[PDB]
């Protein structure tokens, strides 16, 4: 019984790549004058939301979401795959569309409006009405503003940020990753970058987890570089996903820092026998920029002698996962300082504007 109720119903239009307020507002207007509204997501593979990583079954289950807690509203998909190009796809794209309205309708009798954004749309509709017991008008809608809204949150979604719907945020972020040895300053350089400019940052999970734990790195075994391997992976996805994020989130190490603590401390065996946990979980990371901090002259005490032996398998890792050109190693201590270095690297990356302090 998860049908749409009501007489009159509202049928609204999308691509929704992403949704955003503009989409919002209008169909909150089409509910109000009508007692129930079938939201119609069409797609196709390789279509423009498929080509920048939101494919359409992905769009329409995201808009469930987005919808979740809505009496009159129903999301439906309309898949434009195998059609005739020409003319005879018309016949069949509307018999799948009148298909979508009989399936996600209670009742019978219905006055039905169709929401359409081009003229070629419309008329192409108008003549394909069923005779099916309802009663069917096209209503053209003005649709230049909010696909121009979709364009501009494309191009640079930090500037759009707050209109994308929030479903949709994770995808659009900006993410730094910060990488080093222990005991390097990442933490401190991590909340510093992070705080000039009011964005969300995660902790190391790996201190955590020894103080919680309380352990040391010398009594690390196989199943604690695991759980440090989730551990951190689900702080990161919590700041990436957290409402306080702007668009743009810091991270205090990734799984690739513990695989370099893995490969450098574990026996063979037992890190041949994570590294599919460690290959899942990287392939899950996202990161548009990554500052590696490099050796030079609570407390990790073991993981802090051989600096350089972790930095040189760091940036083997790094290559052999392909990801130098997003790496900045901040030797610096030209720029005036590490911090310096790297809020600059911030601003090359990401768009966002840095004040100056001197003249
Ligand atoms: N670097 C990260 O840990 C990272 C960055 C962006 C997204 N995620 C998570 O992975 C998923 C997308 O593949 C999302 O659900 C994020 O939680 C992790």
């Amino acid at each position: 019984k998860s049908k749409l109720s009501g007489k009159n119903i509202g049928i609204y239009f999308g691509t929704f790549a992403p949704l955003h307020t503009g989409h919002q507002q209008q169909i909150y207007k089409c509910a109000s004058l009508n007692d129930g509204v079938l939201l119609v997501v069409s797609g196709y593979d390789n279509d423009r939301g498929a080509q920048i990583g939101l494919p359409l079954e992905k769009r329409f289950r995201y808009l469930r979401e987005a919808f979740n807690d809505e009496e009159n509203i129903k999301v439906s998909m309309l898949n434009e795959n195998d059609l005739p190009e020409m003319p005879n796809g018309w016949d069949e794209w509307a018999n799948r569309l009148f298909e979508l309205i009989h399936h996600n309708t209670l009742e019978n009798d219905l006055s039905v409006t169709f929401y359409v954004g081009e003229l070629e749309y419309a008329a192409e509709l108008k003549k394909r009405f069923p005779a099916d017991g309802n009663q069917y008008a096209v209503e053209i809608a003005d649709r230049h503003d909010i696909s121009l809204s979709a364009t501009q949150i494309r191009e640079n979604p930090q500037e759009h940020w707050t209109h994308i719907n929030r479903v949709f945020r994770r995808h659009f972020s900006k993410v730094v990753t910060v990488m080093g040895s222990a005991s390097t300053g990442k933490t401190t350089l991590v909340r510093r970058l992070a705080r000039s400019i009011n964005a969300p940052f995660s902790e190391e999970y790996a201190r955590e987890y020894e103080e919680a734990f309380n352990i040391d790195d010398d009594e690390l075994k196989m199943d604690d570089y695991a759980r440090m391997i989730t551990g951190q992976y689900d702080a990161n996805s919590r700041e990436v996903n957290s409402p306080a994020n702007q668009g743009i989130v810091f991270l205090d190490t990734d799984a690739i820092v513990t695989r370099v603590y893995a490969k450098l401390y574990l026996p063979k065996e037992d890190f041949e026998q994570l590294e599919p946990l460690f290959r899942k979980t990287i392939a899950d990371e996202r990161m548009d920029l990554i500052l590696v901090i490099p050796p030079i002259t609570f407390r990790h005490m073991e993981w802090e002698e051989s600096r350089h032996e972790f930095h040189e398998e760091l940036m083997r890792q790094l290559a052999e996962f392909g990801l130098l050109d997003k790496v900045v190693i901040l030797d610096d201590e030209g720029y005036l300082t590490r911090y310096h270095h790297a809020i600059d690297a911030v601003h090359e990356y990401t768009g966002v504007k840095i004040e100056r302090l001197s003249y």
